């Protein structure tokens, strides 16, 4: 990477959450191995993000690596319409397998937000099917936004945190097509975390309305809240759930909603495609041995421990660990340059956002890797001048 | 691919435009090569679909192939918050360096759709930033104004514009942008309209201040015979949409570019600029540079007006229209989707039709003699009734 390629990629590319008349300062990534990244100037960084979840077996992984390239060697894609092929049954059997006995049928898709869209198009025509047309989606913040729980997501319970859903349902029962949510842990929402009891009043009361649960797991799935899938944490069961992100290691983009008999019943391109399916299912494979398990947890008893001082800063509102997943909030958002280059400057790559810096670290790091990590959260919590006011 | 390989997939797998309860059958491919898929009993078929569009290049290609597995050595993902790396850089200023100098910001996407809803967010962004916020937009078939009726390759007749023009003065102050596909609509029936009405949106966009989104994902890189479809009006989007043929059909990526202007008004996502879709990307790019694509494709395009134009002279066929590397037959009642497609693989050839839609878009790469098999299976299928239903 030179001089002029980043003068042309601060001028001409976009990057996430970053405007173009004055965008930040990115760091050039040029390779990655293991839990760590390289930049150009040859500094590595532990990463603490998974890149955003996906990379739960690290980076430069060589069995997705070998998987990819046996791929490769027989065909990068083919088209899904009128053909099937050995990575996508192969991929299915996994995912049918690894879900319980009533998610049995699988719609592949390319990106995360498109099964979600699938998913509700399904709850959509469920219903026409049925005879019985609904239109509206509950979620949680002509469509119905419930509040949040309040109760804290690993203390008490408070069965008061029910009543505006009870409230809406009540109110809107026939109208609602689908219940949609992520379990436990508000990828999309601020990475606020719900009491799994509020996961299994809303199942019961769906089920007692007949009404779809749609699951969004494509944050939480794959063991990352230290449950295989997140919704383990209720005891309960959607009857759409969706799946993306790690489903590859995190090497590129593929997802899933995985429905019902009974909803698939009543029911393009790059659909399907062979190298994102055989690496997901070498991802999948990696997941077979249980070794996250124990991962995850050392990860998750590691993170509240390293963490728990952070409560102690004035700069610090709250600090909610689940699996390996540590969020610190802050009570003023964060100076976006000199905070991150605090963490550069220190060996890791944390990317915070606006009153958050959080920490979903690949199952693979160590623990001086991951005490790095806390170290500079810590450390950054305590200090006025990498937050605005 | 097993009988039980076959079972599950019925049972448990979705494809697309098809039923759960009664699926028409699927055709077993384990790998693929040069122009040919091939399927687990080891016959060859002639690909006339290039897997919708994208795989120009055709498949297993040994360029593509190492792109990939180079990229792969490095890093095959890394988030795009706070980071850039070569193969964004790269690929970027090949998108910059081809399209017209005014396209000049790149927002990477994971798909064609999200593309499109980037492009159509922008336009939101721009009018909102701007103090005026419009939410409407202006599509042809929301707004929705009639498709003009002028043959695509004859003559024009400006009347088809007085609709549109309707409609976009009616409501100027409501519409964000217009959107449509150059000439070719890959999303709406595969149906083709004029270049002069292409070139008209373009101006009346420009009078009204009004953005113009071209959705390229079907016709770009060199389809329609030109490096981009909008060539055939002569006329530049204010954001242009790009995707599937971008990575030689090997993996997803889509892309949004567009002008200074819209970026500057306007001013996680874990797969955003992806290094390995992005490599394997710019070397579909390179492999256009040479401008091979150009006689390949209008040889393509005059066998296609050459052997297709006898379907013209079938009861069955409402219309024939060839443009590029494209060849469309519309039927006057829609296929038998089982029979004709039996066929066509008893034929040693992948033709994936759709109601009343028979039509090629084979690899670049495609022989004389391959593309001949696939416009003898078209023709023998539409002399046919019984390949159709009422
Ligand atoms: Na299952
Ligand atoms: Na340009």
């Amino acid at each position: 990477m030179t001089l002029d390629d980043l003068a042309f990629d601060r001028r001409h590319i976009w990057h996430p959450y970053t405007s173009m008349t004055s965008p930040l300062p990115v760091y050039p990534v040029v390779s990655a191995h293991g839990c760590e990244l390289s930049l150009a100037g040859g500094e590595q960084l532990v990463d603490g993000m998974s890149s955003w979840w996906a990379a739960i077996h690290g980076y430069n992984h060589p069995r997705l690596n070998a998987a990819l390239k046996g791929q490769i060697d027989q065909m990068s894609h083919v088209m899904f319409g009128g053909i099937t092929h050995p990575p996508a049954v192969a991929l299915c059997r996994q995912l049918v397998a690894m879900t319980p006995a009533s998610l049995e049928c699988v719609f592949l898709a390319d990106s995360g937000s498109v099964a979600v869209e699938v998913a509700m198009k399904m709850a959509l025509q469920y219903w026409q099917a049925k005879g019985e047309p609904r239109r509206r989606f509950l979620t949680f913040r002509d469509n119905l936004f419930a509040p949040a729980p309040q109760s804290r997501f690993d203390g008490e319970w408070d069965e008061m945190d029910m009543v505006p859903f009870a409230r809406l349902m009540a109110a809107h029962r026939h109208e609602i097509a689908a219940v949609i949510l992520e379990p436990i842990v508000q990828g999309a929402g601020g990475m606020r975390m719900y009491h799994p009891e509020w996961l299994k009043r809303v199942r019961k009361m769906c089920d007692r309305e007949g009404i779809l649960l749609i699951a969004d797991e494509i944050a939480t799935g794959f063991g990352r809240t230290g449950k295989l899938f997140a919704c383990e944490h209720a005891g309960i069961t959607a009857d759409i759930l969706c799946l993306g992100k790690a489903l590859t290691g995190g090497t590129m983009t593929l997802s899933a909603a995985i429905t019902t008999r009974t909803v698939a019943e009543t029911i393009p391109t790059f659909m399907g495609n062979p190298l994102a399916c055989a690496v997901a299912s070498e991802s999948l494979r990696l997941l077979e041995s249980g070794e996250w398990q124990p991962q995850v947890a050392a990860i998750e008893a590691q993170l509240q421990a390293e963490l728990a001082p952070a409560r102690g800063s004035a700069l610090v509102a709250d600090v909610r660990v689940l699996g390996a997943i540590g969020v610190v909030e802050t009570r003023r958002p964060v100076n976006m340059a000199a905070l991150q280059r605090f963490f550069v400057e220190q060996g890791v790559w944390i990317r915070p956002f606006g009153r958050l810096i959080y920490l979903m670290p690949p199952y693979i790091i160590t623990p001086e890797q991951l005490t790095r990590l806390t170290r500079a959260v810590n450390q950054a919590v305590q200090d006025e001048t990498f937050f605005s006011e």
